[PDB]
């Protein structure tokens, strides 16, 4: 099967990818991310988003809630779908943003270690 990774992990917010191939459809790949948080502040008010180069195209469902529990209590759980028509090396960045610590969180990143399955 397509290996999971850890997409991203800083200040205590781990978001890992899990993927699952279309058996109809060579070109949509479902990703799951789980959103996890091991300290001991919740973090509310939490917002993924994601962008994919042009030739792509990406789908976004509905995430699980908006609170990533402290203390791994739970996770946050969001299906993006990615449509990649062309086979081409998988990319994507990602934008996190949340409320944590009296804080306003955001950070941007590319997601640097799809593996092969998850496009070839």
């Amino acid at each position: 099967g397509i290996p999971s990774i850890t997409a991203y992990s800083k200040n205590g917010l781990k978001i890992e990818f899990t993927f699952e191939r279309s058996n109809t459809n060579p070109s949509v790949t479902v990703i799951t991310i789980q959103a996890s948080n091991s300290t001991e502040l919740d973090m509310t008010d939490f917002v993924f988003q994601a962008a994919v180069p042009k030739t792509f195209q990406l789908q976004l469902l509905s995430p699980s809630s908006s609170i990533v529990p402290a203390f791994n209590t739970g996770t946050i759980t969001q299906v993006i779908k990615v449509l990649n028509p062309q086979k081409q090396q998988l990319r994507m960045r990602i934008k996190l943003t949340y409320n944590h610590k009296g804080s306003a969180m955001q950070d941007l990143a590319e997601v640097n270690n799809f593996p092969p399955q998850s496009w070839q």
